[PDB]
């Protein structure tokens, strides 16, 4: 299924069209926001994005992307269901998807879940 | 590796090459060497798919279960890559109809004649290199 993630800032989880780094800076889910849940296997999940692209870690050497080809590693993440329904991902690396508060461009590089690592999610479509 | 991709039932099993040994099935718990099928241009808008023995999936024209041991694309080996409504994908064989999961319960097949829960796939590009 597709969903958007929305983050502590209340933006949405932006691809970027696999145009350099992801952002949580969208008002509104639309395309470039919505991301299909993949299976990987193993309860890892990966992340397709409007683009067709998977979304990677980088491994924390730089701020996360959308334009990955295929699905390696770097791309596979655990989906850990937060107490509060919320949701942090957590990547190849052991460290953990961060909307930066929108500040910055979005990373996986912080080894804990705090308030801009935990996302609220929905499924939409069109 | 964009090309080069998995096939995941509804039974949450992923479709196996088998490495031509025998039948197809959709029974892998997870998508590893023999679970990839690069989708190949067969021509007027139909595709193969090359299994990890580089050769290719075919339907057998639903006279027996689907197999992945041909050296080269003819037909029983192009497809229609049908986009499903819901982000799922099915295939429709040259014989019209449609490769099934059959829920890992036989091997796979392609022989019912419209889309189904069995024929619905969720797929995506991976690769091994790593
Ligand atoms: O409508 C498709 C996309 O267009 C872009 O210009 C916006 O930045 C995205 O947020 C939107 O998802």
């Amino acid at each position: 299924k597709t969903i958007w993630l929305q983050g502590f800032n209340s933006k949405y989880v932006n691809s970027r069209n696999g145009q350099g780094a992801m952002w949580c800076d969208s008002d509104t889910p639309q395309a470039w926001e919505l991301f299909t849940v993949i299976d990987a296997g193993n309860g890892k999940i990966a992340l397709r994005g409007n683009n067709g692209l998977y979304v990677s870690s980088e491994n924390g050497e730089q701020a996360m992307t959308c334009n990955r080809p295929a699905i390696n590693g770097w791309e596979v993440f655990d989906w850990i269901s937060n107490s509060d329904g919320s949701v942090s991902l957590r990547g190849s690396n052991g460290m953990y998807v961060s909307s930066e508060n929108g500040e910055q461009a979005i990373t996986c590089n912080r080894p804990a879940i705090d308030g801009w690592e935990r996302f609220n999610w929905a499924a939409a479509t069109l």
